């Protein structure tokens, strides 16, 4: 690569993400005072466990649609094999969705956006795994504690998928090359932004996996 490709790619990554940022950040924060009420909350609480889990899967799956198309615009991804273009997504794509959830997270009230409004963890009282839900909130918290920006998201999220160490890969070299020119662009852009400090304030590599992995297993009931 070259000093300019280095820039060209970040911009290209900041490009692809913007198209796939699912929701307008602009519109997101604006809806602060729009908060659920006890009755509606008490309403949502009432439904059986069978309903919410599915309701979640809607917002979930639909969100993951964006995550995939994000992967495409990226260089070298297109010139990758059929078998190997999926393997990463299998593990990766789930994890990224959770990452984007931080945007819908406000630490000033411990709530997350959902179905038009913001709501606390008690909105999922009916899921029977309060511990699970909470850990996700605690994950979002740490990310909100990072005061994260769009263009680092685009760059973090990208490396999640491009893990050449995801087992089941056949064309292993080609991906590492994508990874190397991705690992570089991130830090490089971070160094250009002096945000290298948060790199020690980042989740361990096993946490987000252990989150999503153990997350989907309970879901693998439906
Ligand atoms: C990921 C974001 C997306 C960036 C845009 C906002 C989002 C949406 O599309 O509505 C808000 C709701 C959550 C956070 C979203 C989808 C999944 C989550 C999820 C179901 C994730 C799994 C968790 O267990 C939990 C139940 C806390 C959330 C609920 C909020 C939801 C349903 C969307």
């Amino acid at each position: 690569a070259s000093l300019t490709e280095i820039e060209h790619l970040v911009q290209s990554v900041c490009k692809s993400y913007r198209e796939t940022c699912q929701l307008r950040l602009e519109d997101l924060l604006r809806q602060r005072s729009n908060i659920f009420s006890r009755e509606e909350v008490t309403g949502y609480q009432r439904k059986s466990m069978w309903e919410m889990w599915e309701r979640c899967a809607h917002h979930l799956t639909e969100a993951i649609q964006y995550v995939v198309e994000f992967a495409k615009r990226l260089s070298g991804f297109m010139e990758l094999c059929q078998n190997d273009q999926i393997v990463l997504l299998k593990a990766g794509a789930m994890e990224v969705v959770l990452v984007r959830m931080c945007r819908a997270y406000n630490a000033d009230n411990r709530t997350v956006f959902f179905e038009g409004k913001y709501g606390g963890m008690e909105l999922f009282r009916a899921l029977g795994c309060s511990e699970l839900i909470s850990s996700i909130f605690d994950f979002s918290h740490s990310l909100s504690a990072l005061h994260f920006s769009e263009d680092e998201i685009a760059l973090y999220t990208a490396l999640v998928l491009i893990n050449a160490h995801r087992p089941g890969l056949q064309e292993k070299r080609k991906v590492e090359q994508l990874q190397y020119n991705l690992e570089l662009a991130f830090h490089h852009h971070l160094c250009k932004t002096h945000r290298q400090s948060i790199l020690a304030k980042l989740p361990p590599k096993g946490k987000l996996r252990s989150l999503c992995s153990q997350h989907v297993e309970r879901l693998q009931i439906f």
